[PDB]
DNA sequence: ATTGTGACGCT
DNA sequence: AGCGTCAC
């Protein structure tokens, strides 16, 4: 009743750069704009691996993690841009720098949590209060929400329906109540329209966004209307929305845990979780997961938007699949050097830009025929930004994995160097 | 022969 | 600490 908290205390947005690496390449090369096109890493094995796909190309069935030769079968006019190669591996610097452009604009409007290179959560609660007090009672015009969908409306041409739903929502709004969660979300959506307009004006990049009361709903909302649109998911919209939502679509339930929720409880949709007590869910999935599931099938989640615009780790990884697996000492040392040199370059830039120094080096490897994605993960001290020293230390840390009697066996299928544990500098 | 990231939880 | 999960 009156004491049941409804998770309506915050306004949270999730901003997601539409096919980001593709947009970066389309900005640089106008011949790629408004065409079916994709970004690929490497080129020899089956044309290279596709890692990003424009919406025009998605219409032909082109997806990430598909070989370029196969994508060309689906879409023979597909245009491709290749990731830069430096020191023998893919180098994502162009995309990291573009991401910083976007994140810096978002940070003007509100505090952000960098979730990935192309995704950030936005805490809008204080921004909405400020904008509400600046309104002082006037309603919100549809003209302030030109790309917003209201999930679940209209009820009772795609752009025509978008506007019908928005009109239903806005006519229903009680603007006089400065504490109405639905009003707060709507003002959040106005601010996100402005943020998205600023991103596009100042970078050329388009994005989609979700606006709701927490991060999981904001992420779910963001996915409902792409590309270049934003979606408001109100608390009231959750029962219908969840009633036919596959559990795997909710952030963190797309893996083994979600599969076990489905198998153990015999359900398919998020909304079905409401039938179970909190103790029942904790009994199947643990105290933390159980309480989380109990609240989140009701639209409630408390995970904060962390004030963190920079990555916490700086990592350099390369797979050596099939017959490219590393089999000699000279090879392992040469690739550790290559990785360590990219890492030193990025670390020196990070120290200059962000006033911090990493203090721990994580070295990880995969060994041929090992079922796990990482076979070994050991850490050593990171005391100066020197590629030769880091590569020597990584070798020293992994060298007892060699079971030979100048050869390396079993062959190595992945090397990974990661700088972690930053401290202010 | 999805690769190259990056965040967080468990024990 | 090292390993596992999840997503991007
Ligand atoms: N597995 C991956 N390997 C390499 N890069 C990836 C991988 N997954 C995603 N990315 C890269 C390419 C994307 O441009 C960028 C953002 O990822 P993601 O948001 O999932 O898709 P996207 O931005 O390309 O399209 P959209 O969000 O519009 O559906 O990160
Ligand atoms: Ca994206
Ligand atoms: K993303």
């Amino acid at each position: 009743g009156p004491h049941m908290a409804t998770g309506q205390d915050r306004v949270v947005a999730l901003v997601d750069m539409d096919c980001f690496f593709v947009q970066v390449e389309q900005r640089q090369n106008p011949h790629l704009r408004n065409k079916p096109c994709a970004v690929v890493q490497y080129k020899s094995w089956k044309g290279g691996g596709i890692i990003a796909v424009s919406y025009e190309a998605r219409a032909f069935g082109v997806t990430r993690s598909m070989w370029a030769d196969d994508a060309k079968k689906l879409c023979p006019d597909l245009l491709l841009a290749q990731v830069r190669e430096s020191r023998g591996k893919a180098n994502l610097t162009k995309y990291r720098e573009a991401s910083v452009e976007v994140m810096e604009i978002m940070s003007r409007f509100a505090v952000i949590e960098r979730a990935s290179i192309d995704e950030a959560y936005v805490d809008l609660t204080s921004a909405v209060q400020e904008r509400l007090q600046k309104l002082q009672g006037q309603p919100i015009s549809a003209d302030l929400l030109p790309s917003t969908y209201i999930e679940g409306l209209p009820q009772g041409q795609k752009e025509g329906m978008r506007k019908q739903g928005l009109f239903q929502w806005l006519d229903s709004l009680q603007i006089d109540n400065l504490t109405s969660p639905d009003l707060q979300l709507t003002v959040g959506a106005v601010i996100v329209e402005e943020m998205r307009a600023a991103i596009e004006r100042e970078t050329g990049f388009q994005c989609s966004a979700g606006i709701s009361h927490n991060k999981v709903l904001a992420k779910l909302a963001c996915g409902l209307n792409k590309p270049n649109r934003q979606t408001l998911v109100s608390h009231g919209s959750v029962p219908q929305l969840f009633s036919q939502m596959p559990i795997r679509k909710i952030r963190s339930l797309g893996g083994k845990l979600g599969a076990s929720v489905i198998e153990i409880l015999g359900i398919e949709y998020m909304g079905e979780l409401t039938q179970f007590t909190e103790s029942q869910l904790q009994s199947h999935f643990g105290e933390k997961n159980g309480s989380w599931l109990y609240a989140m099938c009701r639209g409630i989640e408390h995970d904060p938007v962390k004030p963190r615009q920079l990555p916490k780790t700086i990592g350099c990884s390369k797979n050596f699949p099939g017959k490219t697996a590393l089999a000699t000492r000279e090879q392992v040392q040469w690739w550790l050097l290559q990785l360590a040199q990219e890492l030193e370059e990025r670390l020196t830039k990070d120290r200059n830009d962000n006033d911090r120094v990493a203090t721990q080096l994580v070295v990880s490897i995969r060994v041929q025929g090992d079922k796990r994605l990482s076979s070994l993960r050991r850490c050593c001290a990171l005391t100066r930004y020197d590629a030769h020293k880091m590569s020597h230390d990584a070798f020293t840390v992994i060298k007892n994995c060699n079971t030979s009697g100048t050869e390396w066996s079993p062959p190595l299928t992945m090397l990974f160097l990661c700088a972690t544990k930053f401290s202010a500098s």
